[PDB]
């Protein structure tokens, strides 16, 4: 559970992040595109991008970094009350993207990186573990949900 002040440290980064909700998409896919590339290839939609460059250039890569920072940046709003949120992610990601645990760990440490290196002053060590704290209140409760449909492995 987030402490009140640990939830005010991960909401003050993110507002900075909602400033370039694009860019920061971008930059957190391709760092995990490209610090895992089995992750990558989970995406039918964008296994032909072979460099980072052609990854920059890449509209529709830019289209689903928005729509991914923006279901998360609503999950994070909810302070830990996002039961109604998750279901629908949980449930599209276990069943139909399959996408392992794991997978939402390394998207983690991309997020995390890609903040440290955008917003260093509202990103110190206290916020960067209030912000690892409330990922992994998101892991622990999809993963819970991924137990529940047989796919938590
Ligand atoms: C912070 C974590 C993540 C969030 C908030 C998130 C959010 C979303 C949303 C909102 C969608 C569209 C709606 C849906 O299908 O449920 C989506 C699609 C998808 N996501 Fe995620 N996602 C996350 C992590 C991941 C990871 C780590 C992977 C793969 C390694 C992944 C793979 C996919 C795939 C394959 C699609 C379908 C893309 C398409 O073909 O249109 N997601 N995600």
């Amino acid at each position: 559970v987030l402490s009140e002040g640990e939830w005010q440290l991960v909401l003050h980064v993110w507002a900075k992040v909602e400033a370039d909700v694009a860019g920061h998409g971008q930059d957190i896919l391709i760092r995990l595109f490209k610090s895992h590339p089995e992750t990558l290839e989970k995406f039918d939609r964008f296994k032909h991008l072979k460099t980072e460059a052609e990854m920059k250039a890449s509209e529709d890569l830019k289209k689903h970094g928005v729509t991914v920072l923006t279901a998360l940046g609503a999950i994070l709003k909810k302070k830990g009350h996002h039961e109604a949120e998750l279901k629908p992610l949980a449930q599209s990601h276990a069943t139909k993207h399959k996408i392992p645990i794991k997978y939402l760990e390394f998207i983690s440490e991309a997020i995390i990186h890609v903040l440290h290196s955008r917003h260093p002053g509202d990103f110190g060590a206290d916020a960067q573990g209030a912000m690892n704290k409330a990922l992994e209140l998101f892991r622990k409760d999809i993963a819970a949900k991924y137990k529940e449909l047989g796919y938590q492995g």
